[PDB]
Formats: C-alpha cells, sequence, structure tokens
C-alpha cells in the first residue's frame, strides 16, 4: 500500500498543449508523466519525462499544483507547465509500448476519453495557461 509521486507535464505551445494515448488508464489521453526518481527537483523530472517519451527538450519549467489520486498505490501528482526550449520541434513516438502518438490539443477541446485523474483536475478548473 505505498504512496508515490509523479510529475505531470503541461508542455505548451502557443495555445495548445502536449497530449499522448497511453498503453494505469489504457487508451485514454493523458498529460506526459512518470514517476519521481530519488535525487530529481520536479523540474528534472519533467524535462526527463518529456526527452524520455517525445525525445522533447523544454524549459521555463513551472510548478501548476499537486493532487491526491488513489489506486494498492496513492500518487501525489505534481503538474509543472513548460515550453519547448525550441518551439520548432514536435514530438517523436519514442515509447510506444507506453503511448499511441502526441499530438496538441487546444485546453478548450481536449481529448476523451482523459486518463481519470487529468479529467479529476480538469473538472476542478485546472488551467495551465498563464
Amino acid at each position: 500500500g505505498s504512496i508515490k509521486v509523479a510529475v505531470v507535464v503541461c508542455l505548451l505551445r502557443g495555445q495548445n498543449v502536449l497530449l499522448g494515448r497511453r498503453r494505469l488508464g489504457d487508451s485514454t489521453f493523458s498529460l506526459p508523466s512518470g514517476h519521481l526518481e530519488f535525487g530529481e527537483s520536479f523540474e528534472e523530472c519533467a524535462a526527463r519525462e518529456l526527452k524520455e517519451e517525445t525525445d522533447l527538450d523544454i524549459g521555463k519549467i513551472e510548478l501548476l499544483t499537486v493532487t491526491n489520486n488513489l489506486f494498492p498505490s496513492q500518487y501525489v501528482a505534481v503538474f509543472m507547465r513548460a515550453v519547448l526550449a525550441d518551439p520548432r520541434q514536435e514530438p517523436q513516438n519514442i515509447e510506444p509500448e507506453f503511448c499511441d502518438g502526441w499530438g496538441w490539443y487546444e485546453w478548450d477541446n481536449l481529448p476523451k476519453p482523459l486518463f481519470w485523474p487529468l479529467d479529476n483536475v480538469v473538472q476542478d478548473g485546472f488551467n495551465p495557461f498563464p
């Protein structure tokens, strides 16, 4: 019965956020997320997750919020927003075992179904854009 910390990233470019289709939460749309690794800052975790999942290099990583998500496991999800270090770059599906693909979505028109921990914060008015 373990408590785990995930870092979830709202990678923003213009009016769009990056979402991928997951392969917990199979085939729902979700933000880049992953487990905080010991020694990591939230920002380092966010950057590593994006690099590992999409090969994207992100920057201006900023804390947004944190949520509590119960499953034998409980995830404290730390939400960060970021931008691309080079906005000309596009995500590459580097981990097809965990993701079917990446896309840019407008916050006003998110895809469905969202991974339920993400729907939960969207339901609460979560908005990563400044």
